């Protein structure tokens, strides 16, 4: 049950957010953001640059000063505030789902039922962590009392992508604020709007000024400013593998700030011959096509055992051909447009590359509409490991199906990747499942499911898919600094 | 490693009461005989501790626990060193202790050596590593305060251990209590005090301060009951029959509100799905029931077998029980030794006669295996029904119950229809069946495609009437730890 | 600020709460509850007994059945429910605060600012714990995958005292529900009203029927029925130590149910000569007299170093004499009546006992008013360790001041007690504080403060003051069962 | 209680350690290691370069392969091996302490009682962690079973310094091997000998070949090759802040490997007017001069309250003048030589800068012997914040004493540093101790003591002092990779 969408949501916030106030760029420059369904400009947005980031970092640093409201505040109260934000986001849930859909392209039903639900669950989960992340009292040798405090890292720079604007914002803000940090956040030029509105609610919820600061703008400018800043303590970045290198380089050439990265992937989805066919087919479709295919953990390498290959493919093509593409605000729409023109063209490039290399086109393969960046759900069969489409992140509605024989074989082929973000195993066999989840070199391994995310369970990549983890108790460690205090005592006893 | 040839008649060097690192006679000067179950002959006399010797033990322990004492001041890391030393000393005397364990208890020497001793060693060494790693917390309390917790020793811990695993039970008790800075007054089984008393000697040699560990051999209703009722015992831990754990607890509740943990009986279900690996399932089910002469609280004493494989399984099961070699525990061919004593001997025989009378199908064995010693034939009952006494009551002997079932919903309900809940097992190749069953079974430990798999790392304990609280793992430390909160006014609290 | 109270609040809930339903006793019996300030009957309340307990237990068992809504419910959602309950409670904060004062006698200002706030903070704390109490994956020897599940204990009997009716309810429900248990709760016959109103809010919050059942009645009847019930998996009791020994006895001869107890105390409050005099004096007054002296952790043995003893006693007597006793609804009132005639009489007896013992009566010592159960703030000086008033829990506004010379001396004297619930030290010296915080045999040691409770920090007794802990992560341990699952795997790797 | 030293220990191991075998450098080149007490060459050592690092890494990768002896080994057994290694090191304790002194210069008595003891305690501490670092079972939403495996990070590059050759090696090997990692370790060109002997003991203990590989050589060559390697999964560096940057840059332009740094410091040692004079003076001397002043956490900024400043400075100078410099093998020697000519000249240069900037040279300040790199214990008084010697890590026997007035003042000046490795407070006051321990921006705060290390308490810096922690349970985090496994189940229940 979903409330009727306002298909033309008004935009209220489009400037830079610092100290709970709205600011034009120092330069007074602005940039257009576009509706990827129509190609029409939604509105102009403040274009943040190095000098704007400087203002934002200075505001955060002051907010973080010892004895400030934010620093003195009860941990439990940081929790109440996160809970209040959740309630405000829920109050304006219909509006935000619509705004997300307008700015990003994903179906309003998914924005509402998935993205918005997950945002509420993430903030609410982390609200609970604010006063429960304990330090230790330590049985150290000698006549001493030793213990640790789990202190905030400090000023945290956070750069989030366009594929899940609201959710990614929440994945970052939850652990950061629960642990008492202050934030300087750069949002994607493609999808700045929803985050800017949330900043208004952050103000409304009662967060002290300077605790959260959002600077819309371009990456080569605003993003690198954060990563290179001499007073930023930590930088978390979710984006492509390409941009990620550009960040850790800039971040290491400054003040030795802490760095975490959530990057691309080429995740294998393995279908053993004893898997439930109907289930494995629907899940493989879901695994790849979700969010217009725009997921780092997309199941973009579908390994199918030879004995069931033909039937699996047969059933998969029918499912991809029945996938409804169109107006994101139509309840019946399964697939919206790609986020922008640059993505649109790049996806079409990979499709054409697939054909040249001898992959077998089974459906789609071309443009799905003359208006907006709609691409047809595309499926490639008989893919081989050495193909570009088998190796590179496409980030589009393009599915690759490979055939294997043995379980030992597929382990080697699934693991032969510079990526290692996620993987899946579909089988009914207890031993096969335990064998594969242990042997697969990925941060998350799903068994008989896919894209199962909980605020409670960590997500992150092995290898070149990134470092560190988000979500769960683990997501706190990156936003925490350990101080050991060791006190001479008259006589230590047990 | 290879099993060294055993001295089949090892000498006894310790048979008295151990208090403050010294050997005592009982006050009454009374001693009692401990028997060799393989021959029925007396091994030696053992000082017979009673309440008055327990009072000496508790006084001793209390003194060693005093603020400023060597034990209380000792670095936690050092308590770990002490535990490793003890382990090193036991490994030195492993051949001797393994043989002594066989002499006093009856279990095959090869098993004492390769199983019991290895597990004792692994248990002590594991907890040696916990000594300096069980942290309290610092806590982000509201207001201008600094709040933290100290995990302090619970104090004077009375520990009563059974006879089925004398060395191992000792280790399971000493490991966590010593790692966390406690002192102990231990009462060992009258059937098997010898090995525990020799280890008391090793505890001295290892360097533990006097009074940290005190051992009082004696009888249950006297020595054991005195620990449970003592006004200066802070914790009592009892492993044994469900029947006696009831008594022990009843005593603790009427004394000083001491902390109590129990490790009691069971009638654990071993569930064989039709898709199980047959040969594997057959050998594991045999092991699951017959191990240690069937003398395990977690014995797989209700063998549920899916109807399609029932006949084959029962046939293979009876073949294996028929081939199981019973005899002298020092002969390497022996898989089964005598039961622990005559009382058990007869109780098991009684249960067998009950099973026959109540209409269970006697498939093999069924009576005495030798004229001398407490040897019983490995016994298998087929067509066992839930309502039968032998399907309900713990037998603690080499008596196997095999029950037929049809569906997975059926077996879960039947397995869970028990006052016990110590352990359970599931043999199947299907992921969903394993997961469905491991979640649904009301048992403290669930084994999947294996049985009797223990590790110092993984907690062990029962649901329902099989006791309360756990042993082993990090959880074993909780029952031996006391939490103190210290909350301090500070000038200005900041994150 | 504090809103004006309705001094004659209406009563809505006075029956037995089972399956979200209000029931009369099977016997149709009711009992009168009395207003301690006036000695007048407030209303009649259903008198539950063994048959009513038996119905409650059955309902709880049924709600706890595998596949039930409460068992299948996401842990995070149990969290939502506790937060909703807290919200409904805060909604009715002004009303519940007045009802608490009417039935119990404590000053309304304190019911509102202390009791009700701590109730809210408690439930909101545990809401956070619902989906964060993880089991473990364990590196066991051999080719095995071993892990633990932290399952609920099941049907939990909870018996709560009359001194903090609402807060003790929360201390019990928070952890039990966060961990997925079901509850059969016996409330005190002196103060059943506020707890019954909360049950109404538990139904309104959306808790499934049977998850919380509340049976008002008497101890020898309803209480013993819970403790002795064959189908109750755990019993938690807070109250006098004598009655605690009975509850622990009932559980032993039934079904080996897990029992935790929170019992009495005779907590030492240690004042070193280097302490802040003004703070120490006001804190020692607070520590003994708070809640009409009706706290098990009351600082009922005030040890004062001999060099500041004369001055401390002077200030302490003056403070006691100025303490305003009267209508708990008058904002000027610091001290209401004792909870009932039985307590009233007990306190009078203890006062006389001290007098006959040769303790010096420095002020008070009699009845403070005609109506209700009011007792004059009373102070004894030159108290000795062997005195009955120095050893037994008085649970009234009766202060015991003792003189000591050295720190090594006061440690011994402080510890020479069969109780061990709490302790405090007042000093400015770092080493003195550490020495004493380590040496005192108490579950809680306060330094330069007293009665500082936080939802995050555990509370419970050493020795005969009880077993187990409430509050904090520790509060969850008693409400969880550990299950180990150990699985054979093909080949264990790190 | 110290065994007599062999003042000329024989060298048995001087090559590259790969696969438990001793290797010459590919180029066959070698370099001299010097005795800093005599300036004379002890012996030549294999000069490993990029090609050799390449061999070692391949060796490590092979030992880490799924199904290998190290990967299949019981975790408890990894612990048994660490204990065996510790026992072997204890067997050869006299020899190792003598060789440490010979190569490094530290007093033999210190090498024996401090260094080797701490080495033993570190290896034994972590041996105990081997089978106790659990993953989690997670109460995720939905019908799933979700859990984490704590897997090894893989091939770990470890570059260690020359100030604590043996202890540093153990600080790295302990956590790394306890978690099942494999290691390529680069030892200091100045002190490579003891570490290579320890590798012979690693072979003796029974560690599978390729689990530990040691490549002696130079920083710009061997050290850089490790950091830039495309098959190294993690890099841990300890040394100057300068080189730490080089490492973090090289380690970012390669394969996004994990990086932890332990860098320099300029740690504030704060003496309040109510401190114990005798104790504070001896401890401030220890804090600075320990190990020829060669400790990153040295108390190289001694702040003294003006009321006690004069007396503290007088006592400190007297103690510095009394410090015995000489042959490290002489039981009376308190201070040996600096590590090498480079450091020798660098410290004398800092001394020169100190005099040129107008800090009061109170004692020492020159060369202490005609042979070897001995420098007199030096004390500067009236040091100001803006002086080079008050800002830069000197890493030698050069003490700075500063005057302050208020606790608010000293807090601001102590934190006014790009370094935050450690700090200390000497006071008898409870409140002052707590205010400072919280306010000081350092990774370790000592109260009424200094340089108190325990295997159990974590160590590491804030800001430019590095990232991450060593020792304790936290020391395990940088060596662990988290895999989340999420499994579809029939019907989830609590
Ligand atoms: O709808 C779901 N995932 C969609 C999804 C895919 C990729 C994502 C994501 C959500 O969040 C970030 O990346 C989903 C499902 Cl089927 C089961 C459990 C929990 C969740 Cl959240
Ligand atoms: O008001 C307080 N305590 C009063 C109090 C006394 C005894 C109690 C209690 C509260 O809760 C149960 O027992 C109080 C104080 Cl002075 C400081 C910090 C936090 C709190 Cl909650
Ligand atoms: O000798 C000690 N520190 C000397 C020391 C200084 C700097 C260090 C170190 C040891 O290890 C690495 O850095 C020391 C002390 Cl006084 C007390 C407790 C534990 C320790 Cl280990
Ligand atoms: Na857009
Ligand atoms: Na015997
Ligand atoms: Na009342
Ligand atoms: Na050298």
């Amino acid at each position: 049950a979903v409330p009727a969408p306002n298909q033309q949501p008004e935009v209220f916030c489009n400037q830079i957010f610092i100290n709970n106030e709205w600011h034009d760029a120092v330069s007074r420059k602005t940039f257009p953001t576009v509706n990827p369904s129509t190609g029409e400009v939604i509105c102009q947005v403040a274009e943040g640059d190095k000098e704007d980031v400087d203002k934002a970092v200075k505001a955060a640093r002051a907010a973080f000063q010892l004895g400030s409201p934010w620093r003195r505040m009860d941990a439990s109260h940081r929790g109440r505030l996160l809970n209040r934000l959740a309630d405000l986001i829920e109050r304006d849930r219909t509006y935000l789902a619509a705004l997300e859909t307008l700015d990003n392209g994903k179906p309003y039903v998914i924005s509402y039922l998935v993205d918005l639900d997950m945002v509420l669950k993430c903030l609410r989960y982390y609200a609970g962590w604010a006063d429960k992340y304990h330090g230790k009292t330590i049985p150290i040798d000698g006549d001493f009392f030793s213990y640790t405090r789990h202190e905030p890292v400090g000023v945290c720079g956070q750069i989030i992508p366009w594929n899940f604007p609201l959710l990614m914002q929440a994945w970052k803000l939850g652990p950061a604020l629960a642990t008492g940090n202050v934030v300087v956040m750069k949002v994607a030029e493609q999808t700045p709007l929803t985050a800017l509105y949330v900043a208004n609610l952050i103000k409304e919820a009662g967060f002290p000024p300077g605790v959260v600061n959002i600077v819309p703008g371009f990456g080569p400018t605003a993003g690198a400013a954060i990563a290179s800043h001499e007073d930023v303590d930590k930088v978390a970045f979710t984006g492509s593998t390409e941009i990620g290198r550009v960040i850790q380089v800039a971040a290491g050439s400054s003040n030795l700030k802490r760095v975490t990265l959530e990057l691309g992937g080429k995740s294998p989805n393995i279908i053993m011959s004893d898997a439930d066919m109907d289930w494995a087919v629907e899940q493989a479709h879901f695994a790849l096509f979700f969010n217009q295919g725009q997921c780092s953990c997309a199941g973009s390498r579908t390994f199918v055992q030879e004995d069931i290959y033909d039937e699996f493919v047969e059933r998969s093509v029918a499912r991809a051909k029945s996938r409804v593409v169109g107006n994101p605000f139509d309840s019946k729409t399964e697939q919206g447009p790609q986020v922008d023109e640059t993505q649109f063209k790049k996806i079409l490039g990979y499709i054409n590359t697939g054909k040249q290399e001898g992959a077998k086109l089974l459906c789609g393969g071309g443009i799905a509409a003359d208006r907006g960046y709609f691409i047809q759900p595309t499926v490639f069969g008989d893919v081989q490991d050495g193909m570009t489409i088998a190796k590179e992140e496409i980030f589009g509605p393009v599915m690759q199906i490979l055939k294997f024989k043995t379980i030992e074989e597929v382990v080697g082929r699934a693991n032969n990747s510079t990526y290692g973000l996620a993987a899946a195993v579909f089988t009914k066999d207890l031993d096969k499942a335990n064998y594969l989840s242990q042997a697969l070199q990925a941060g998350t391994v799903w068994v008989n499911c896919y894209d199962v995310f909980g605020a409670q369970s960590p997500f992150g990549g092995y290898k070149m898919s990134g470092s560190g983890r988000e979500l769960g108790e683990y997501g706190l460690q990156a936003y925490t600094k350990v101080k050991t205090v060791t006190v001479k005592v008259p006589q230590k006893n047990s």
